[PDB]
């Protein structure tokens, strides 16, 4: 049996993803802190199908042994797809953020994606069929008022996703890599404003997974979502 | 008394840089982990201008606690100036990545360099006369083959710094912030292939501390310096 790995699958895109590729009949390992929550998204899947099987790991990837942990703990299990989108977002003037705060939004938004997506890479490049998404930002490729540090990690998220993309073409390697790039959504006046719901995100994920194109991004003014190629500049 | 304080400056750039703010008068509190090192810089700096004053501090920003007692350390100075230079690269594909040194980068590149810009910031913004500037890369502006984390590390480290500099502009804070990006020096046949030296890389950082720009970069292609504004988008 194949795997759909998803972190942050207890609330947002991550939980709307999660049944998305249940109702693709994917086996699926989900993964977030909320292990009550984890387990509630289970009995909904096995609700609507049986057969299906899921994995709930309930951890903390704010800490560093606690992702390498993690995926050891994946190693008996054959990984289709891997999802990093478990990610935090802190508005603030920089002069007065909290800094723990920071800690955590670079500890998860950068270091478990890019560990996670390195040892993904590392035992499946050459495996057919396999896709690596991680969630990034619309905020990876603007950056945003009073969400400097924020959009920074983004801008990581993105540009490391758009070169290990371009580097697994460049190897013709079997697995793919993509990036989604949500803007407003209801995690985030609503009358007024446009927003995409977590179903919505899910759903365009979706698209990103079945089409060939590296980006699929919302832009963030008229709220288009766009498969396309990559946005930065390459050597 | 105030202080230009430089991490990484036991080699490089931030060597450089420091003798090159020791010609312009300026007191100095020097950082790397090799204290030996730093001895040597501080007695080449007094054998020129015995009026100086000098500090070494010897410790290992790769490890977060470290960052927060320094800050706390420095503390006792008024800060005119703090550059962060300390980084480090480690060019590979990513499937076979050493991730002992991805953490490295990331805790060096993005986490010290972060939280010490950030403290800098809170402390200082509302300072006359005060600067940050900040070492990324071309590479923060393009990605480079074979460079995908350093360079998401960089992406991270000149949006970061755009943002700042432009969330203090709005702000009316007197703290400027700025962004210096070399692209190839010594530190990375070699009559075939053009690069700086670390000397001419902080004479281009004088430039940057001297003039009304935030962005200093070498174009890739023809090593030419220039002093620009903000290159990614902003909302
Ligand atoms: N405009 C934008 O920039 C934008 C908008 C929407 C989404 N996004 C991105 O999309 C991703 C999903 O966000 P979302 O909107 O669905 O928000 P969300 O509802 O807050 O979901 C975040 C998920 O990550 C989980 N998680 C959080 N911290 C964790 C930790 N230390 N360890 C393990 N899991 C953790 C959370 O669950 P637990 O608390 O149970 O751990 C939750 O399942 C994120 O990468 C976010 O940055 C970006
Ligand atoms: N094209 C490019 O991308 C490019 C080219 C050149 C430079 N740069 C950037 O310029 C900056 C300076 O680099 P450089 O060329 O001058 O290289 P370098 O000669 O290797 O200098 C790096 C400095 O950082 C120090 N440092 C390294 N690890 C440290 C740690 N854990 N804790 C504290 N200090 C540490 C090093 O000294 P110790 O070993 O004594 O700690 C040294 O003083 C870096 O941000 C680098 O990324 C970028």
């Amino acid at each position: 049996y194949k795997y759909t790995v998803i972190t942050g699958a207890s609330s947002g895109i991550g939980y709307e993803a999660a049944k998305a590729f249940a109702k693709r009949g994917k086996n699926l390992i989900i993964i977030a802190r909320r292990r009550e929550k984890l387990e509630e998204l289970k009995k909904e899947i096995l609700h609507y199908n049986r057969s299906l099987k899921v994995i709930v790991k309930s951890i903390d990837l704010s800490i560093t042994s606690n992702v390498y942990s993690l995926y050891d703990e994946l190693k008996n299990y054959n990984i289709e797809t891997l999802v990093n989108n478990a990610g935090f977002g802190d508005y603030s003037k920089v002069n007065n953020q909290n800094l723990e705060k920071v800690e955590s939004m670079l500890s998860l938004n950068i270091e478990a994606l890019v560990i996670l997506s390195s040892l993904f890479v590392r035992d499946y490049e050459k495996i057919e069929g396999t896709q690596l998404i991680n969630i990034s930002s619309a905020g990876g490729y603007t950056i945003v008022p009073n969400a400097v540090i924020y959009c920074a990690t983004k801008f990581f998220v993105s540009s490391f996703t758009e070169g290990l993309a371009r580097e697994l073409i460049e190897a013709k390697s079997n697995l793919k890599a993509k990036v989604l790039a949500p803007a407003a959504t209801e995690t985030e006046q609503e009358k007024f404003h446009k927003y995409h719901t977590s179903k919505q995100m899910a759903e365009f994920l979706i698209k990103l997974y079945d089409n060939d194109y590296i980006v699929g991004k919302v832009d963030r003014n008229s709220f288009k979502f766009t498969l396309q190629n990559p946005i930065f500049d390459y050597a």
